[PDB]
This record gives C-alpha cells, sequence and structure tokens, in this order.
C-alpha cells in the first residue's frame, strides 16, 4: 500500500499565479478589510495577465505588485509583459454577500469544502505531504541564502510512502529542481541527498529509500517559458496531497467572503481540534453552501473508523463548540487581518513555521466538554 | 445522518467555457495530426478571452476561430468579446509519462453509469436545464449556471435532502413561470431514479443573476477537475484533463484509472474501487498502484490486484491505444463530467475486461 503527494516551488508557474493573486490580495486587505477580491493570473511564456474582479477603496497597481513576486525568482523587467484586465465585482453577487442588515454575510458562492487532521505528524498532516513541502521549502531557503548554489526557482518534489506495517516506510522520495547550465551534477546530488536524508531523519523514518533526482536529466528552461501557469491548478499540493476529498475551490486570490476559502480554513480548524482532542487518529469534515445563505446548507463529519469515543457524540461535540455563521467563524478566526502570501507556497495547512487561526488548537477544551452531558 | 453532496455547472459557465474551447482545439488537432503535443489553457476575463499553452502538430487550427464555435451557441456574438492567442506553435525507446503526478479511478454500483448518485443528479439536472433552453421549452433563461444535489446516506435505500439550482436569467422573467420549470425539472429527474420527491428546493439563492458569464465571473481551464471526475467521493492528485493530449498521463492514465475500477464493480468484485496510480516522468509504466475497495470488496482484497494485474496492460503506450485516445473526440466530457457518459460511447467507460477479471 504506496500513498504519494507532491508539492511545487515558489518558480513554479502555477505558484508564480497563486503567489501575485495572495499579493494583490494581502495589498487590498491592508487598506480596505471590507474588499471583494476574486483575482485570476494567467502566465504563459512572457506573457502576465493578471484578471478577475476587485471592488475596494485600496489604492492597488496590480502590474507593480506581480513584479515584486517575480524578481526575488529572480527575472527582471526584461523577461515578462505584464498586463491587467481586472474588473469589479458583480454587483449581483455584491447584493447577495454583503446584506443591507450589516450583521449576517452570505456565502461568496454555492460549494463544497472538505478539511482533513490526522496524528501522523505533529502538524496533524499526511506524513508524505509534510515531507513534500518541506524538501522544497528547505531547498528555496538555501537558494535565496546562496547555501545551494546555480539552482533556479521553479522545482516539483513527489514523496511516496509505503503504509503496509503500521510503522511507516518512505518507499521513493522524488525532486525536479530547474538548475544553470553550468551546475556541478555531484555538488547538486549530493545537496539534494543530504536535505532527503535530515528531513527523514526529523520524522525518525528510514533513511535507506529510493532517490529519484532530476530524471529528466535537463532542467534549465522553467518557469512560464516553455509553458503556462493558472491561480488555483495546484489545489491538491494546497490542501492534503490527496489522503483527503476536495471539492474543486482554488484559495490564492479570494477574499474572506469567498467559503471555499474561508469555510476550508473553518473546516481544517475542526479536523485538527477534533483529533487533537484524542477523539479520533483521522477526522474529515464535508460543508456545503448555497449563495448568499449564511450557514453551511449541510455538513459531514467522517473519522475512518479511527474514533476513541462513539462517532454520534463526536458530531455534537462540534456543533455544541464551533459558531456556523459565515461572518461569526470569518472574525473568530481572524481572515480580514491574515496575510495569505505566506500560505502561496508549500501549503495552506499545517504551518508549524508560521501562525494561523486555523491551526491553533484553542478549540480542544470545548471539544472534551461538550463530547461528555 | 451522513449527507454527501456534489455540483455541476452549465456550458455557459466561465470557467467551463475554458474547458470546452481547450477540448475543441486539442479535438481541432488530433483531426488532422495523432502525433500532436497539446498543452492547452485559456482565461476568460470580462470580455478578454486569451488562449495560451504549448501545442506541436503538422495540423492548420485556427485557435481563434475554434474559440468562437464554442461560444456563439452560448448567446453571444462577434461583439462580445476579443479573443487573442498566445499559443506557443513548432512542428514535429517507447514513450515515458509527460509528468510526475498521482491520479485516481474511482467506480460504485449506485447508478447505471457506476457513478455516485450526487454526481449523476447534479450533471442530468443541468443537462435538462440546457437541453429546454436550445429548444426553448424553457424561455428567457441563459447558459451560464450550477446545481448542487445533496443526498442523505443514512439508511440504506438514499434519499435527496436538497436540490439547488442558479441559473442566469434575462431581465424581464416570470419568477412564478422560473420556480415552476425548475421544480419539475427537479422532480422529473429525482423520479427517473425513483427518489424521494419531497427533498428541500433552492432555486436562484442569490435572488438576481442576469450578469453571467466572464461578465461578473473569470474563468480558466481546469477549474472544474472535481465536477470533471467523482463530485468529492473520490480522491484526486490534482491535474486538470481538458486541452491536454494522451502523452499527458494526467488525462490518459485518470481514465486509465476508471477502466479498471468500473470493469472491477461491473465485475461483482466490490461496490465501490478506488485506484491511485502515481507517475515519474519519463518512465514507461506507473511507479506506484494503490487499490481501496472501501471494506465492500466481494473477494480477498489481495486476490483482486492479482485480477488486475493479469487483466489490464500498464504500458503506457498500450494503454492508450487500447483506449483509442488518439481517435477520441474530447469536447463532449468537456461539459457534464469525464465519467458515467451513458449519453456517450467512451472507450474507458466500456465494461469489455469484466471477462479477464472473473477468470483472473
Ligand atoms: N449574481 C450571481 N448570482 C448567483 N451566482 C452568480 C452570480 N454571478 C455569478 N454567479 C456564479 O458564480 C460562479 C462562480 O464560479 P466558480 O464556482 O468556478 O467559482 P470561482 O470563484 O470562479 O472559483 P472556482 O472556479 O475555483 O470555484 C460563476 O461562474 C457564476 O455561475
Ligand atoms: N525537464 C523537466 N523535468 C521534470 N519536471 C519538469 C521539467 N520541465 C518542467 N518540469 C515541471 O513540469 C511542470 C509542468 O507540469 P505540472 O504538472 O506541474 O503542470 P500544472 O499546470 O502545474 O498542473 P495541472 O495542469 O495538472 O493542474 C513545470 O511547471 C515544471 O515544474
Amino acid at each position: 500500500k504506496i500513498i504519494t503527494s507532491e508539492s511545487v516551488g515558489a518558480g513554479h508557474p502555477d505558484k508564480i499565479c497563486d503567489q501575485i493573486s495572495d499579493a494583490i490580495l494581502d495589498e487590498c486587505l491592508s487598506q480596505d478589510q471590507n474588499s471583494r477580491v476574486a483575482c485570476e493570473v494567467l502566465a504563459c511564456n512572457r506573457l502576465i495577465v493578471i484578471a478577475g474582479e476587485i471592488t475596494t477603496h485600496a489604492y492597488v497597481d496590480v502590474v507593480k505588485t506581480a513584479w515584486e513576486i517575480i524578481k526575488p525568482l529572480g527575472y527582471d523587467e526584461n523577461d515578462f509583459t505584464i498586463i491587467s484586465n481586472v474588473n469589479k465585482q458583480s454587483v449581483d453577487i455584491a447584493q447577495s454577500v454583503d446584506k443591507t442588515n450589516k450583521n449576517l454575510i452570505g456565502a461568496g458562492d454555492q460549494g463544497i469544502v472538505f478539511g482533513y487532521a490526522c496524528d501522523e505528524t505533529p502538524q496533524y498532516m499526511p506524513l508524505t505531504s509534510v515531507l513534500a513541502h518541506e524538501l522544497l521549502k528547505e531547498i528555496e531557503r538555501q537558494r535565496r541564502s546562496k547555501e545551494f548554489i546555480k539552482i533556479q526557482a521553479d522545482m516539483k518534489s513527489q514523496v511516496s510512502i509505503d503504509y503496509s506495517n503500521s510503522t511507516p516506510l518512505i518507499e521513493t522520495m522524488l525532486v525536479s529542481i530547474q538548475h544553470d547550465e553550468d551546475y556541478d551534477v555531484e555538488y547538486f546530488n549530493k545537496k539534494v541527498s543530504a536535505i532527503m536524508e535530515q528531513i527523514a531523519k526529523k520524522y525518525n523514518l528510514n533513511t535507506n529509500f529510493k532517490k529519484i533526482i532530476n530524471s529528466s536529466g535537463r532542467f534549465v528552461i522553467g518557469g512560464p517559458i516553455g509553458d503556462t501557469g493558472l491561480t488555483g491548478r495546484k489545489i491538491i499540493v494546497d490542501t492534503y496531497g490527496g489522503v483527503g476529498h476536495h471539492g474543486g475551490g482554488a484559495f490564492s486570490g479570494k477574499d474572506p467572503t469567498k467559503v471555499d476559502r474561508s469555510a476550508s480554513y473553518f473546516a481544517r480548524w475542526i479536523a485538527k481540534n477534533v483529533v487533537a482532542a484524542k477523539l479520533a487518529k483521522q477526522c474529515e469534515i464535508q460543508l456545503a453552501f448555497a449563495i448568499g445563505q449564511p450557514q453551511p446548507v449541510a455538513m459531514y463529519v467522517n473519522t475512518f473508523n479511527t474514533n476513541l469515543i462513539d462517532e454520534t457524540k463526536i458530531f455534537e461535540a462540534i456543533k455544541k463548540s464551533f459558531n456556523f455563521d459565515i461572518k461569526t467563524f470569518i472574525n473568530d478566526l481572524n481572515l480580514w487581518t491574515t496575510k495569505y502570501l505566506p500560505v502561496a507556497t508549500y501549503g495552506h495547512f499545517g504551518r508549524d513555521d508560521l501562525d494561523l487561526s486555523w491551526e491553533k488548537l484553542n478549540k480542544v477544551e470545548d471539544l472534551i466538554k461538550n463530547s461528555k452531558h
């Protein structure tokens, strides 16, 4: 039984787009917390089109902001044309979300979001996901600091784990990194091999696993240059690298009124606190929404027969422990005042390197109280 | 109370406009050159449609002309959009995987389509509404529209909890007429799968939907990957299908995985079957395979793994030829799901491996 997860670096075309989308969002929320943002980005060859709907009192040069994401990766003013066709939000959607009564907020769209957690890691995330991110996250750190030279930002990881026996085993770690023409392969493979082992030993896993380093054998042309990138085409890499289910919504470039995002975060927060409360080893939460309605239309809790108390009492504890009003859980998770660029890379979930509201175990003591009466 | 929910989107949905244009361009390429490489992405923002991606082909393709053929049927005319192309174009051992990646194949016995009830009902609802719009049996509505069907799986006979529909309408619609027409289509669909008829109906919950299409939303290729597949009941690896030729395992392996799952459940070896396949760039066979029967297996789990290995060739060039992916039209699957198409005749939906799975 082999389960596999993937991640992509800051220089991946899709992740360039996700970063530019959240960077524009962050710049909007800083000035106007009441601003509606649905920012999509196409990066095709040397053309970057910034698009979507934005209504805001904020002054934002969308193009200037794109260049600030792009120079670090590190392209210059000669590398791209960057044009904006950014429109305004539909007044038809706005009337349904922003009520006349100032006290409810209605769902930004219809949709289904999944929240997942498990006890396999301190991050309460599947091992394969954590290892795939941490690998690229360490490589990108060394590239910016020049501890790992003659590599560029574009890169991918795939970590396969053999779950046959109850103690997990690393089967394969795969890495593709964009490199310079004049790289030393010895140096390159040693650097990658060392990072792969340092990471395996961190989660005290076997160290003898198969290492697949630049399997294509040439990776100089990266980024959008041969290629295409769009906002929200890495939604499984943003979440639970499979292991969990997904409803289809992308996160980057969307303000908190888009339930696709804020409800997904809210769902992560329940799942994580349920497993942290030791009520289950794995927990998946499905939430469904209707456009303009203030509360979820349907909710499903699945503990995968890893529940350590009665399944039914877990459903009750959650209903008693969490407010499901959309304006309320948005304020509770402080989504108006959270910077989203940091989660545009290396996953939205299990960020022990960040301090995200939806990762805090501040509901464990309420779930324990409400599972018993 | 166990409530599972799936959604679908109509042909006029911005993302699905993009998926249609991407597969229409693919189809136009394969028609002339079966050896052509196509990775076509489309942005539709306000009145600008940008067609982009990589194409190597001997085929003559007016990418812009093809986009207009998808768009005119939906309402729009030559005055409604600017349509520009930035598509990068070129001329041209056995075949290795187009990329690394993970693909999931799912099947179950809940429907004749071997697909989750929530998915089938969500598609069939929009598929019937779109039919009546073109035939003018349902007037003063436009092509952009969404469905959400929630089913209560508590007891062993499934029960409709909620049907949701948003349809873009004209300024001068009659709400009485509109709500009656939707209510009637919702019931005729429920009765088709002989389900309860008393479920909750949510019709245009926003309360105004005149501004639709890419005006007041934005649309990209491959942002409806869960609506293209198993509407949340299955797992997904992250790859979108539309605009990609068969050498992209993301697509062809996903189809190959559907074909195993469906034939496994059709063979009566399980009620539900999920197949995970993992790939390495430049490798001719899958690197890992995982089989999940959700404890609904009717033979030993281990003997199902053996039967599949004996019953199917996992060479990527071989399963591409076996499923005839070079000669398959993909535009029809750009709307209303890639899987459980009893309204189409797809190679990866054929139960032509049941007798081989039983033998092995
Ligand atoms: N006034 C309105 N009332 C109701 N629905 C609307 C209105 N305006 C637009 N919509 C619908 O909202 C949809 C949003 O599409 P979609 O579900 O793709 O969300 P998104 O924010 O574009 O991101 P993603 O595609 O990742 O979900 C539009 O395509 C349209 O069908
Ligand atoms: N020589 C190479 N070897 C390995 N990987 C490469 C090579 N050249 C490019 N790549 C990687 O392959 C990627 C293209 O495939 P990828 O699956 O990442 O596409 P995507 O658009 O992100 O995904 P999807 O369309 O399935 O949502 C490039 O962005 C790059 O990261």
